[PDB]
């Protein structure tokens, strides 16, 4: 049993640096220009079957928002599959859900936005 190079996957592409992988092989592929790689950043071939295929998709953003919790570490005007926002509460007031949270990939901000509450 062998893994040649990975086929295509969803609008991305497939380039780790060889034309066999057997198996234990893992490949990262490769995405459209503006596409978000969700997945394992390497697809795996064990036992002549690639599994665990990333996806090419778009990770853009919403916006990290809170209740008076907002970020003050790394925010934008957009995101896409990371950029972690750290939360700042406002002021006495603690943040009910995750002061650290960082935009995945499918628009939003993952874990839950937190909640500056008292």
């Amino acid at each position: 049993v062998k893994c040649q190079s990975p086929p295509s996957i969803s609008n991305g592409r497939h380039n780790g640096y060889e034309d066999f992988y057997t198996d234990g092989s893992v490949v990262t592929y490769s995405c459209n220009s503006g596409y978000s790689l969700i997945g394992n950043s390497g697809v795996l071939c064990s036992g002549g079957e690639w599994s665990d295929p990333p996806t090419c998709q778009i990770v853009k953003c919403p916006h990290p928002t809170i209740s008076n919790g907002y970020l003050s570490s790394g925010f934008k005007r957009s995101y896409s599959y990371n950029d972690n926002v750290d939360f700042k509460c406002k002021y006495g007031y603690k943040l009910s859900g995750s002061s650290s949270s960082t935009c995945s990939p499918g628009n939003t901000w993952k874990p839950e936005l937190p909640k500056c509450v008292r």
